[PDB]
């Protein structure tokens, strides 16, 4: 019957039609001849005006005022401003709506049940690297909130014609050092090799531990970046122990409480906020499966299996699956004990199914990237595994952007 | 512009150029991706597919462009022009079946693709004859537990008449008996086929693991019922290497996975009954068949036996039971000496396959959501590997249920 993607849940037998994808203005990487959905990197003038008009229409709808005089004056305001300046500026309440809408729009986030609850710090008055540092520290203090984490975003000035960008160089506000060795290996987190070497080229005195917190490299328009060390008491970490395996604590493993992405671009109504770091809380599989067990990350699967006395010489003992489970349980248990917000992959995905049902009623669909939504252990044990998903790009949005160097 | 395909664990990059040869559209468009969807959203026609397939064949035997080739193309041409259809030589059929398996994007076992026993059953005129061919196939493929991949191919679709079909979705399937209180005894995926069997006269049982009969159908005839002789259906009792109470759950599974409702398309010709088999990957039995909520759904029972905290997701009880159940399956198949492959060995060998395919053909169509196992995804190398999905022919396809 309906001319929109049919979407099926194979566990419960239920069908829906996504009508929201109609609202996609921006193409993704797929064509009728080939599906490129599994690729991680999906490879103005009047152009700005129409993005702006579209965003202002979205704002007036969210407050139920489409067609009103407040609505048509705001449009006229926006084009007048572009008319003479080439760009325009967002009201405070517009920025707050657009930031939540960007989270809500993100196909790869499983945490969107929470989308309506986001503290938006407005930092569009910021004019130096020192000041960014102050805002960032404020963000971390508020978001961390002694372990009872609160979702938050801090928005720095938008991109502007000619003038250089605001940029945080690090990919997260909290990142462990990755030190390349003589023996070709790496101490710390291999993911952070490059940002580590940049920090050093820029005058940071490197440690040599597995869990050295990096300084921040902050860049204000048309200036070399500057280096700022986070005060250690601001950076809450959790030491990792296991509820029954007494030796697990002796491994000296740890992770930080606050995940906070700092290198993504927040785009709203054509405006481009190149520095707009955002934070929530972790799903446990991010730490316990990916960060600790990826072969190219900490890679601790073998060491843990040896302690558990598993047969690591044969795949069919499932030593990998057993070790990974215990690591995940340790992460959950240690966060619980420390009273630091965290969510397991079962709670997370159940809440995402609720989110999908909310959005079906509210917008008639929800863009979602199945390969990312499904957890990296125990996939089919979660209800998202059995749920078809339609992936597409809406604006406002979080986007990847080239690295500044 | 061709796709860049990156592996994120090793940082290596390929380009897929094989996809340029795709002639069929997939479910996606520029505006939206539909890859996680499970089901799909004249003479010159047949003639191009035929020419193209005959060209694939002669190329493969390196006898391309020449005499045997040009004459084979004329034969196909002469036959289509007069009859609106043609027929394949046995050795072409053999090439086509292997190539259809090779091209299947959802298949993690393709390293094996060159090793396929092909039974030509195109001289089949009755359900009875289909039954005999189906038994030889089971007997050959099972091989007392040393499983061997096989396909049996029945007579192709013809404009004039209905299809040869096997109603059952696999050759071995456990009964599912719906209760008046909604609930199911046996395998809830097989409720509708169980019911069809009874309607066509089968005496039901009441076990959790009662093996179904086959419903075989010769063209335009009511389907016919046939019982598989119990000694043809090899089964493995499930026990656990260290948990003695596990055996007592009375769980088992059959050795031979043989798909029997898909359509085999070669050279524009369609083979509506062409059952195929190989061997199981352990996660198919251990994770999906026994732990899916809408399958036998044994996760809670196992967790209670292991004495775990059921009250909370965050004890990871589900993850712990799943792992033991998969362990039980591998141990049990190893003990009965029946071919099985675990998901680590399987995905490791699929990686080697992508690499062979890259050198040979310049790409490999693969469906990431189906290749990555349903437990321990990121623990296998495939998780970390970008994959391009597209339809090449020869191919296995879905087709509608005959009832
Ligand atoms: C409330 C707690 C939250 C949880 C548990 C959560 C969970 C996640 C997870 C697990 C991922 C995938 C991570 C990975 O594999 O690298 C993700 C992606 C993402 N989330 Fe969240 N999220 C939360 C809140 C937030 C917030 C506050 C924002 C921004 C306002 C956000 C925006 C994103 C974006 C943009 C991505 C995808 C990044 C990319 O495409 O590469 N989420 N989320
Ligand atoms: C030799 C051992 C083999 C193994 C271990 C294997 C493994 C698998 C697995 C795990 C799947 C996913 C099935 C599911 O989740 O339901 C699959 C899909 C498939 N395999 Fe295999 N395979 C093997 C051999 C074969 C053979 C011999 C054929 C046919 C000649 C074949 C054709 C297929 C096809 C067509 C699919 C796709 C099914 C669909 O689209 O629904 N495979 N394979
Ligand atoms: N490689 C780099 N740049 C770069 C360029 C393009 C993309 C990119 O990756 C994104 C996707 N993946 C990465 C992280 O995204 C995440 C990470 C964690 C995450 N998890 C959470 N629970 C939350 C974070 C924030 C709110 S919830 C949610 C999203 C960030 C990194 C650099 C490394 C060092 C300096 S530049
Ligand atoms: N049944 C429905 N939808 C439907 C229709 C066609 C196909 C389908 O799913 C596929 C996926 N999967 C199924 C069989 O595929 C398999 C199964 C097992 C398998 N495993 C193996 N190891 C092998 C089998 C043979 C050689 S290796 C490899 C492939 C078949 C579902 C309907 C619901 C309501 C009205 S109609
Ligand atoms: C190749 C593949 O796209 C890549 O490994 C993806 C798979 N799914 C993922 N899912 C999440 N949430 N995060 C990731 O980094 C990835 N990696
Ligand atoms: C919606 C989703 O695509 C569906 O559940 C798929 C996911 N991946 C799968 N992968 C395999 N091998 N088998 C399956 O049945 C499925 N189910
Ligand atoms: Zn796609």
């Amino acid at each position: 019957g309906p001319k929109f993607p049919r979407v099926k849940n194979w566990e419960l037998g239920s069908i829906t039609y996504d009508t929201l994808c109609a609202q996609s203005q921006q193409d993704g990487p797929c064509t009728p001849r080939r599906c490129l959905g599994s690729l991680v990197l999906p490879r103005p003038a009047e152009q700005l005006l129409s993005q702006a008009r579209d965003f202002i229409n979205q704002y007036y709808s969210s407050i139920k005022r489409s067609g009103s005089q407040a609505h048509e004056e705001r449009l006229q305001e926006v084009e007048a401003e572009v008319a003479s300046t080439g760009t325009y500026h967002l009201r405070e309440s517009e920025l707050v709506f657009g930031a939540k809408q960007a989270w809500r729009n993100a196909p790869r986030c499983v945490g969107r049940i929470q989308w309506g609850k986001l503290q938006v710090f407005d930092a569009r008055d910021c004019s130096s690297a020192q000041e960014m540092f102050t805002y960032i520290c404020n963000h971390i203090k508020y978001a961390t909130n002694r372990g009872n984490l609160r979702s938050a975003i801090t928005v720095f000035p938008q991109r502007a014609p000619g003038r250089g960008d605001f940029r945080i160089w690090n990919s997260q506000l909290v990142r462990y050092a990755g030190y390349r060795q003589q023996d070709g290996s790496v101490r710390g987190d291999p993911a952070n090799v490059e940002i580590t070497e940049l920090c050093i080229q820029h005058g940071w005195t490197p440690g040599n531990g597995r869990f050295d917190v990096l300084p921040l490299l902050l860049q204000a328009p048309d200036e070399a970046p500057e280096l700022f060390v986070l005060p250690p008491e601001l950076v809450l970490e959790v030491p990792l122990e296991h509820p029954t395996l007494e030796w697990f604590a002796a491994l000296g493993l740890r992770w930080y409480a606050l995940p906070a992405v700092s290198n993504m671009l927040l785009e709203i109504g054509g405006l481009e906020f190149s520095a707009a770091p955002f934070s929530g809380w972790y799903m446990s599989t991010e730490i316990g499966t990916r960060n600790l067990c990826d072969p190219h990350r900490y890679n601790i699967l073998e060491d843990v299996a040896v302690c558990m006395d598993l047969d690591t010489r044969t795949t069919s003992s499932l030593w990998k699956d057993k070790a990974a489970v215990e690591i995940n349980l340790a992460v959950l248990h240690s966060f619980q004990l420390a009273k630091v917000t965290i969510v397991d992959h079962h709670a997370a995905t159940v809440s995402f199914m609720k989110h999908l049902d909310n959005e079906q009623k509210a917008r008639g669909g929800c863009p979602a990237d199945w390969a990312w939504i499904v957890p990296p252990i125990s996939g089919s044990l979660t209800p998202v595994f059995h749920q078809e998903m339609v992936n597409y790009i809406l604006s406002p949005a979080f986007r990847y952007q080239p690295d500044p160097w």
